[PDB]
């Protein structure tokens, strides 16, 4: 996409959970299930505002625990999240570290969704004892997402992806150039 960000409506991802999603990188939280997406897909860098992932809705399905590879299941439910947040590329950390020159994480996954625990998404998705998974995602209409957006936390906050057709398309827009 614009800026060299890797923004595909479907693909393979790693999945984790996190706490404290009330002041996320898009600048609005939401009451439904939400996630952070890896920087290369988010469409912005820390401190640069919303990227084009903001507000888009995705169905997530976990189907492998790479940390317990002999575990056959069961996995969780398929859930629909709204992206409100950024999982940034960080040093000494493989998760979310996808870049334009090296587009996969330690599991070979080109995307990451960090599912917020606060509002219930991670409890639907991760079996007890299996809090990091790999699997698939597909962008869906936000008609498939229960929830209400929170208020703007700063000028420029954006979840406009929530009414956009699936990628390829532009709503909030990407900021600058993707990490190399």
């Amino acid at each position: 996409a614009t800026g060299g960000y890797v923004q595909q409506a479907t693909g393979q991802a790693s999945f984790t959970m996190y706490s404290g999603c009330g002041s996320p990188a898009c600048g609005k939280a939401a009451s439904g299930f939400t996630a952070a997406i890896n920087q290369l897909a988010f469409g912005s860098a820390p401190g640069l505002g919303a990227g084009d992932a903001c507000g888009r809705c995705f169905a997530l399905t976990g189907n492998h625990d790479p940390y317990s590879p002999n575990y056959t299941g069961p996995f969780g439910q398929t859930i629909v999240v709204k992206v409100t947040d950024l999982c940034p590329v960080q040093g000494n950390q493989e998760f979310c570290g996808q870049t334009t020159s090296n587009p996969t994480d330690q599991h070979g996954m080109p995307f990451h969704f960090d599912i917020c625990e606060d509002t219930g998404g991670s409890a639907k998705f991760f079996p007890s004892g299996h809090g990091a998974l790999t699997g698939t995602f597909t962008e869906v209409s936000c008609s498939q997402w229960s929830g209400s957006d929170g208020g703007q936390l700063w000028n420029g906050a954006c979840l406009s992806g929530e009414t956009a057709p699936n990628w390829p398309s532009t709503a909030c827009g990407n900021k600058g150039t993707a990490p190399s």
